[PDB]
Parts: C-alpha cells; sequence; structure tokens
C-alpha cells in the first residue's frame, strides 16, 4: 500500500510527526518539589541539547487517581503552575502536563504548551470539549482498554470542537489481569485510523520493570513513530509515584544516544509496498 | 474455608447483600423521554411487585462518554431529576443513576436513592470523595481494566471519606481487543477483597448479544450474589444507546421468574468447606 | 431465537446431551496405584448411585506433557488398562481416558467406553482420524487457545472420518499469561457451532484454586450443559499431578447433591425467545 | 544488571546467537511442488548471498493440524525429503523442517540440519525425547498459550535427553479470541529463562496481515535477537496454506536489506545497566 502522509503538530518550533526525528516528551512523574523539578529539567535539557533531540518537559501537578485519599498527590494546580513557570523562564523549555477536570483545562493551557488527557478520562466528552476549547496542543493517553483502531473517534471529537492539534500516546493494552502488553502492530493501525496524527510511546507506563525500558523503547521506535514519553528520577525507588518503572536519571544520556541513532536509521528507510 | 459474613447495604427498606434474595437494579439505558421512562418503570414495578423481587429503577440522565460530541446524551441533570421525581411520586420507586463530575453528586443525591460511579471514573479520587460526602448509597461499576482483587481499595477509599454504603458491580473484563468476558471466579474474589460488600452483576454491559442475557444472568446468579443490573427497552434496536444489549421489555417477566427460582435455590445451598 | 435440538451421544445406557440430566465424567487425575483407583472409583459409584447421577469414571494412564522427562507419568498403557479392566469388572463402571498418539487409540478403545483427545493435540488430524476409526465415543478437550466458535471444525473432522459420537469439553481460555478464564457465553456458542453436540465442563482444569470448584461448577451448570468433568483425591496436596485443583474426595457428596438440585432446576426452565 | 552471555548453536558454519548477526530461517509454508521449492530457494539464496545474511531454508513436508481431513497437507515425508535433498545438492543450503510424531524425528534428522517442534506439540515429552535423541539442532515454536518465563523447562527437557542445541522461536501469544500479540518484553524474559539460548522470531505466524511484516520484524529485531523466521510465496493469495501472512517473494530483497541495516546497528549498541 502507499505510504500515507503524516500530520505535523507544532509545539512551538518543534514539528512533531511520525516521519520526523522523534521528539522526547519526558520528565518526572509528579512535581515532588521545586528543587527536584529543577534538577531533573536541567539534566534533560543539557542531555537533549547535547544530542540534538527535540524536547518537551513532563510532570504532573496532581495525581488524581491514586488508591487512597490521604496518599500524596502533588503540589496541586496553583503551586504546580508556579514551578512550570520557573522551568520555562529558567530553561526555555516547552511543558506538558495532564488535566483532570474541565475547569483545569484553560488555567493550565495558560501556562503549558501541551495539555494531556489521561487514559481513564479519554472518552469524557465534556473534558475533551473543554480541552479542545483552549486551542492548546493535546496529548491523548490511549486507554489500556481501547483497541488501536478506535483512536480516530478521539481525534474526530477534538476536531468537532475546533482543535486539530492532537498527539496520541501509546501506553499498553490490557493483557489478562494486572499486566499490560504493547501491541507493536497498533502503531500502524493508529497512524491509519487517525489519518496520520503523530503517535508517541509512553514506555514508562507500558511497563506497569524499568530495566526493560531500553528494549521496549527500541521496539516501539523501530515502527516509525513521532516520539517517546519517559519518566525518570535520580532514585526511582524513592519516587513518590510509579517509582518502579522510572528510568534512573543518570542513565538518560546513554539511553537517548541509542534512541537517536536508532530513530535516525529508521527514519531513513524507504517505505516498502507490500500488498 | 469458612463462609464469611456479608454486609447489608439498605436502599430504604431493601436489604442488599450477597446472601439475601437478589435485588433488581434495572431500567433503561438513558432517559429518552418522560413517557418512555413512565412506561418502562411501570412495567418493571408491576412485574417485580408480582414476582416478589426487590427493585430499584435505573436510568442515566446524561451519557458523558459517547464517541461524538453532537451525539445524543440524554435530557441532562435538571430535566432528568424532574423525571426521577415523577417516577418516585407516581410509583414509589427507589432510583439509581450515574454521576460524572464532583458537582453533580450532591444535587443528584438530593433526588435519588443510589448514586453510581462509572467504570472509567472509578479511580478518580475527588469524585469518590464528593460522592462519599453525600452519604448516599453508592454503586461502583468495576472497571473493565481492573482485577477483582483490587475492589477493596475502592471500598476503602469511600470508607476513608466516611461512606460505608458501597455496592460493587461486575460489568466484564477486557478479553483481548473489543470483547469482554465475565470471570465467574471474580465474584468470590470480590466478596473476599471487600469484606463481604454486596456484589451485583450488570449483565447488559457485560454483553458488549442480548439473546445471551438469560444464560449469562443465570451463570452469575449461580455464584451467590446480591443483585442483577439490567437495561431494557420496548424495541432495543431503536434504543438511543446500547440498544444491541438491551433486553426486550416484553420478556422481563419470564426472565425474572427464572432468576427468582434460580436465586431462591442458590440462596438455600449450605456452604461447602473445601480446603 | 428458537431452542435448537440437542444431539444425544450414548455411553452405553447413558444418554449424554445438553438438555438431559447432567452426566458426571469424573475420577482422579492419574492412575497413581490400583488401590487408590479402587478407593476413588468406589466412592464415586456409591455417591452417584445414591444421588441418581449418570457416571463415567476418569483417570489418565499416562501424563504425556509434564515439564520434566524423569517426572512421574503414570503406570503407562499396558498396566493402566489392567486397572480399568478391574474397575469395570468390579464396579460395572463406564470408563473415560485420554490418548496421546495414533497407535494408542484402538488398544485403549478396546478397553474403555470414551477416549479423550487432549487440548494440545485437538487439531492433530492424524490423531483425530485414528481416534475416529475406533468407533468409540470421543471427548474432545477444547484448547485454551481456541475460540468457542471453532468447535464445529473439530466435530466435522471426526464426522468426515466416520465418527459422530463427539462430546466437547470446556476447560478455560487463555486470559493473559498463566491464567485461564471460563467464558460462560462460550457454552451457547459451542452448542450452536456444533449443531447441538453435548458440551461438558472440566471445572478442575479450568481452575489452573480447588476451593472455587463449587462456585465455578454452579456457574457452568447454570448455562444448561450435558455434564461436568471433575478430578478428585483423598488428599489433593499429595496427588501426583494437578493436586492444587483436585476436589477433596470426602466433599464429593455435598458437592454433587447441590449440582443435581441446580441441574434439575435449570433443565426444567422453558427456553425464552429473545431477538 | 549485567549483560549475560549468549549461547551459540551452530547450524553447520552458521553461529546462531542473540548477540551475533541475525540468521534468516525462511522459505515457504509447505512444499507445494518441486519447481516452486526450487524457485523460492534460489531467490532466497541469491538475495542472502548478496546481502551477506546467514541463511537456512524452511518448508514443511506435512501440514498435520489443518481444519479438514481431505484438505491439502503437503507431499508427505518420503517425497518432501527428496525435494530437500535436491535443494541441498543444488544450492548447498541448510534446511529446517517440522516434525509431528516421534517416528518422523530420525528419518528427517538424517536429511535436514534443523528439526522443528510445532507449537501445539512443544510440551509432548516423548516427542521432545525422540527429537533430542537425533542429536539434530532443534527449533522449538513457543506455544501461543505459554508465558515466556516458561521456556527454560523446554530447554531443560532437551538437555535431560542429551541435546543442547535448542533454538526458541517467538510466534505470538493469545490476545483474547482469534488474535495474537507479540510481547516484545518476552524476548528478554526468554533470554534470561533459557540462560541465553538463541531466540528467533517467526514474524509471519505472529501475524495470524502481511503488509505489517516489515513493521513487526523491525520491532522484534530491535530487541537484539538471534534470527528471523519468515515464509514467502510469489503470490501469497494462492499459497496453499497461510497465504494471508506470507511475504510476497519479490519484496524479499528490500525487506532483508532493511533488516540487515537495523540488526547491524542494534548489535553494535553497548548494554546499558539499569537497576
Amino acid at each position: 500500500s502507499n505510504a500515507m502522509e503524516h500530520k505535523i503538530v507544532h509545539v512551538g518550533d518543534i514539528p512533531v510527526a511520525n516521519d520526523k526525528p522523534f521528539t522526547l516528551f519526558a520528565g518526572m512523574n509528579v512535581l515532588e518539589s521545586r528543587d527536584l523539578a529543577m534538577q531533573i529539567c536541567e539534566h534533560y535539557v543539557k542531555v537533549t541539547d547535547k544530542l540534538g533531540i527535540p524536547y518537551v518537559f513532563k510532570a504532573s501537578f496532581d495525581k488524581a487517581n491514586r488508591s487512597s485519599v490521604h496518599s500524596y498527590r502533588g503540589p496541586g494546580l496553583e503551586e504546580g503552575m508556579k514551578i512550570f513557570q520557573e522551568l520555562k523562564e529558567t530553561f526555555g523549555v516547552k511543558i506538558i502536563t495532564d488535566v483532570h477536570t474541565e475547569a483545569q483545562a484553560q488555567p493550565v493551557a495558560d501556562v503549558v504548551d501541551v495539555i494531556q488527557l489521561p487514559a481513564f478520562l479519554a472518552r469524557q466528552t465534556d473534558l475533551v470539549e473543554a480541552m479542545a476549547k483552549t486551542g492548546a496542543v493535546i496529548n491523548v493517553k490511549k486507554p489500556q482498554f481501547m483497541s488501536p483502531g478506535q483512536v480516530g473517534n478521539i481525534v474526530e471529537k477534538f476536531a468537532e470542537c475546533g482543535n486539530d492539534k492532537v498527539i496520541l500516546c501509546e501506553r499498553g493494552s490490557c493483557h489478562g489481569y494486572d499486566n499490560l502488553v504493547v501491541d507493536m502492530l497498533g502503531f500502524g493501525v493508529m497512524k491509519q485510523a487517525s489519518n496520520g496524527s503523530p503517535i508517541i510511546f509512553d514506555v514508562t507506563h507500558s511497563l506497569q520493570r524499568r530495566e526493560q525500558t531500553v528494549e521496549l523503547a527500541k521496539a516501539g521506535l523501530a515502527t516509525g513513530i513521532a516520539g517517546l514519553f519517559i519518566e525518570a528520577h535520580p532514585n526511582p525507588d524513592k519516587a513518590r509515584c510509579d517509582g518502579p518503572s522510572a528510568l534512573p536519571l543518570d542513565k538518560l544520556e546513554p539511553f537517548l544516544a541509542q534512541m537517536k541513532a536508532l530513530d535516525d536509521l529508521i527514519k531513513s528507510f524507504a517505505h516498502i509496498d507490500i500488498r
């Protein structure tokens, strides 16, 4: 079949697309403290600036879906925005974060470059609407429970609300109970179903372990995708959420150098028409 | 092992529990019109009153998670509450409906007897809190993506927010892409993990087909459960949502007569201690 | 839809069919010793004779698919047949056992009443042929990896080889890694795909745990099926294979009394035509 | 963690190992005719000789597990061996084929270089024994129903029978009904569980579609594996079995040139120690 045309979604200067050099959407799970966010952001900026990899800093200001109510959730919106603000002014970074309610969408859109629709919330029509209305670039987490052929409906819902700036993010599919598998065929399926919307791959959450980050990242990149989504921490074990999948921050460079070399080759391969 | 003690959650006079006669939580998918809600409610009341089956009328006032924005969603809260009000005054029915945002919880709790936490929203902590705070009986839809051993965390989150009136509802588990299976072992697992919270079974959504309602209902009832959750319509094919799984309303009586006979036997069986 | 007609497969005097009283195909996993086989058979005969339940004694003479070569496999064919022979002469029992190679089919058919096609072998055409050629009643284990709609091909393969005496046996379906789920909808599907061939349910292997035998047996029986397949042992923990799922032999009576009461009700229910 | 040492299994001069250049085990599904086998073999030899890729020709002499008895199965053993013989003398190729019964193992081992254990048969202990006893290199198809951590038991069973020449072959895992997914994490798991036995990837059967051969092959290769297993045909649609997944033979070169470039990079990457 013919190679299809891929859509470009700009995050400022960064052209995000399936057939462009991969963009790194990465950071930490939650904004644990200002100092930690500054340390992590600085390392990512330094490393990506060195390797020549497009970069958008990720962190959550709230964890809205933990298993206990008293359990640590982040700094919340007000204080999280302050930290994003300082990261932007200090480092000149683009920022992505997730939003959890309709009323959060515009105030967070006022600060960050990409707003993220959580997997469990990805079919909530009023949230999609509120997020669409900000005109912000969107990242939609593909639900663990959704087939890859169904991502067109998500893109279309945003388009109906006037927003054509959608990036889709792979984060694994249910494989029996309490395990996820990443279907590498799903990348192609989503590229088709979305008429070439950029697809990125959340390797970290797909591992819900961290030792396997490298191998799984290479497999997804090998399918020709618009980016990788990664969370890291100086000591993953002490991360306040999802520590068991977080990449050790000190390994970011050797990991990314390999990703870049791999992506650069992959992006150079001609399409083979197989019928 | 020993038979454990099962918790009773009262919906007014109705004692809902795994070892009591099953309670029917049933109605229609969405409040399509006042006349349709009146016709459907009346038939269910007449049939359940005749058979001697405890009954709580179900309908949604909004469909918050459809695949298109312009697509029909229901009458919304204001007008839906008016219809519930008329159903209550006319028929003396208990009512269950789902809530989709924190701000909906109290105003709907002011009208209905049981508020329902949708499957996709079941881990949203702020929603659980808002729902817990109303003091209303809760029905939690078990996510397709959640293992049955994990339902304890849901019950516990409500308890921490001061609400011990939780009923759990089985609605199938992911089985590959775009199919669901109901694990009949999950009933026992949830009864254990929840310290005997009432478990009901949404047969209709488990079938996401309707021909198989009977066979699947009997299998779930055979495991000893607190109730069944069913949606019906005079002509399922013209139902404005999820028509393909809805029971034809005219078949309600022969279906329920069988359920009652089956439940009555099941509830009579002694526990067998197998180690 | 209309209730379809169900095929009867006779194991001597026993009419095995989906709409007849359920037949018990049960015994022990492997022929551990003559004394154990005699003790187990006697208890099953006594209990089933008392309750009025049709009965076929099960045991394997070889375990052909263990994980180690030096690991205990049974008495083998010659000596296993001797034990079946003594069971038949002593107790007047019908016997079912599994066959693993083409050359085993006729010599075992010469002794037993039902020959069983193992799940992993169920698509091996030359084995189906050799088994078909004996003219024996067949029990086919449905592979964990096979959809229920595909059982027609199995029945048809036997029919082409001249054998119309096939019983199909449910034993769970893959649910992610290292777990099985039993799809209760699959019973109806197989009844349709097989034009009403008798379907029995191996509760014991579906549990690959034993505590849950009761609950799962009741769920499967509730769908209207031709029999149950059960393995038991005086002390399951010391069973030489699959001990962790074996029913404790002393619990056979209370278990079967419940099964009979349940089946008798189920078999009394009229078909409900839902379209 | 440390990079482990990988075992080399020689197929003549060809060192097959996870950290060596990938070896191509490829050909056609079934030996449809001598001329077709000659045409297909010649093209593969020419292309692999040109690209510098190690090569072992694959074809089945029998399809033992089709869905109908009268349905085409291949030339059978006698005549299949004759064709392998001519391929070897003409082209100097190494040959792999599958064996289906104990009695086939030695006579096929007498002709071919690698004997293959089919997925459905992979736990049959007597077959493993008979295959082990030939001293031939073995390729074991990993069952769709087996977790990757369980491959150690297979390698160990061969070792107990005196055969340490085992190669493991990924061919997908059950993903609900009638679909397979390839878990890219399973490669690492098998490398560990098998103490570094060579793992190859059957891309063709994993697709049980053919359009996606390229994308899936690249994903598996990206994890660092010992080879690829591929079936092709001049006109896949007219292939006498599994046509819908077969690579079009004319596309072999552009496909393999990409595989080689990708593998060569992957094999050059240092291990990253992530804890």
